[PDB]
């Protein structure tokens, strides 16, 4: 895994997705997935953004979606394919992260590797 798998190799590299809150809201974001294959860096604009708030544990993520699964996703991104597009659900208080991939092969990587992961 990790260093053979396609999908774990390309979030390695990190990703700029966009990042889907409203209509309007709709902004690039890079992710990455850290080499112990625990944590997701992830970038932020936030007022009182810190190093720790920009990381997120993967024990964290109930599912990852594909498709238009959510209704951020339904009512936002109803312009983007269905292949280029997923969400990432948390167990915890974290508002799930609907997002827009720059092409299927990302969204693919994506949806793919954090389910390898999270299984
Ligand atoms: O609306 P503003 O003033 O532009 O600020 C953003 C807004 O609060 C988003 O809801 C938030 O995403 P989450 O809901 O996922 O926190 C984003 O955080 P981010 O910068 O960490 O993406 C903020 O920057």
């Amino acid at each position: 895994g990790l260093q053979d798998d396609p999908d774990l190799q390309a979030l390695l590299k990190g990703s700029q997705l966009l990042k889907v809150k409203s209509s309007s809201w709709r902004r690039e974001r890079f992710y990455k997935l850290q080499e112990d294959c625990k944590t997701i860096w992830q970038e932020s604009r936030k007022v009182m953004r810190s190093p720790e708030s920009q990381l997120f544990s993967i024990e964290d993520i109930q599912e990852v979606r594909m498709g238009h699964r959510t209704e951020g996703l339904e009512k936002f991104a109803r312009d983007i394919p269905e292949d280029r597009c997923f969400s990432i659900v948390f167990k915890d208080q974290r508002n799930t992260l609907d997002l827009i991939a720059p092409s299927p092969a990302d969204a693919q990587h994506w949806v793919q590797g954090l389910r390898k992961i999270i299984h």
